[PDB]
């Protein structure tokens, strides 16, 4: 059913409405980079009154780079058209502008989140947590975190969207405990990166996939459900790898296939495990909607406090 059809399915029919989006190449400073794949990369830079007029803004700014060919090219620019499509969201990283005119390359310049990605920033805090000490994590963050990452989903779905690589990883951290939906793609270096498993010539995420995305290769928004219980899993166990000690092979899949789900994490709740266990139905239309999940952690993070 086409109104079912996730936007991003037919990118290249969405307009770019350059009046509104297009950002002079002289108005901003490139810095240093944040990320490098293959093909693509995202650096800093300052953008003079990109969003405030004659205010100097802290950005991030996704780019192509050497190996990148003219498929990566209109790759990036139907991103763009998705991310202007999908509009703003505090709990989704925001689009502030494109750099699309001839002579320089394609840039898509977005929101500068200060602390970087949700993995690496929780599992540096191992020490600096406590559940219920300024600058400490606490339960409460923990919670507050799935909240917003389940806001920004439901936000998600509602553009008809769908995510398909949910994980920590590709959560971003900002300034007074934000936490931004992100999609690093090309400039994220994923035949380096463990998290991506070679199965057949692409490199896929599989500690995160859903059964009827690794088997029949389905990706629904229900199948973003069961990544975000594996989300839920990385930040209740402060970062950790996913699986622990676990060959991500074919017998994986088939013993994920049958049942067998993770153990609790150090630092859950008893309600969120189960949480985690819901996103985790084998059916995916017995997964709880992020509407549900919205719902739901709203009411955890009440009864947390
Ligand atoms: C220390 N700080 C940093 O290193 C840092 C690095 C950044 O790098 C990035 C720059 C741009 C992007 N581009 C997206 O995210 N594109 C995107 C595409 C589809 C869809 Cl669907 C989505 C959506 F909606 F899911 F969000 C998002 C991702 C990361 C940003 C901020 N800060």
């Amino acid at each position: 059913d086409p109104d079912e059809l996730p936007l991003d399915e037919h990118c290249e029919r969405l307009p770019y409405d350059a009046s509104k989006w297009e950002f002079p190449r002289d108005r901003l400073k490139l810095g240093k980079p944040l990320g490098r794949g293959a093909f693509g990369q995202v650096i800093e830079a300052d953008a003079f009154g990109i969003d405030k007029t004659a205010t100097c803004r802290t950005v991030a700014v996704k780019m192509l780079k050497e190996g990148a060919t003219h498929s990566e090219h209109r790759a990036l620019m139907s991103e763009l058209k998705i991310l202007i499509h999908i509009g703003h969201h505090l709990n989704v990283v925001n689009l502030l502008g494109a750099c699309t005119k001839p002579g320089g390359p394609l840039m898509v310049i977005v929101e500068f989140c200060k602390f970087g990605n949700l993995s690496t920033y929780l599992r540096s805090k191992r020490n600096e947590f406590v559940p219920y000490y300024k600058d400490f994590l606490t339960l409460e963050h923990l919670i507050c975190y799935s909240f917003q990452v389940a806001k920004g989903m439901e936000f998600l779905a509602s553009r008809k969207c769908i995510h398909r690589d949910l994980a920590a990883r590709n959560i971003l951290l900002s300034e007074k405990n934000v936490v931004k939906i992100c999609d690093f793609g090309l400039a994220r270096d994923i035949y380096k990166d463990p998290d991506y498993v070679r199965k057949g010539d692409a490199r896929l995420p599989l500690k995160w996939m859903a059964p009827e995305t690794i088997f029949d290769r389905v990706y629904t928004i229900q199948s973003d459900v069961w990544s975000f219980g594996v989300l839920l899993w990385e930040i209740f166990s402060l970062g950790a790898s996913p699986y622990p000690g676990v060959k991500i092979d074919e017998e994986f899949c088939r013993r994920l296939k049958e049942g067998t789900r993770m153990r609790a994490p150090d630092y859950t709740t008893p309600e969120m495990y189960q949480t985690m266990l819901d996103c985790w139905h084998g059916e995916p239309s017995q997964r709880p909607t992020f509407s549900e999940l919205v719902e739901h952690l709203g009411n955890l993070l009440q009864a947390n406090a």
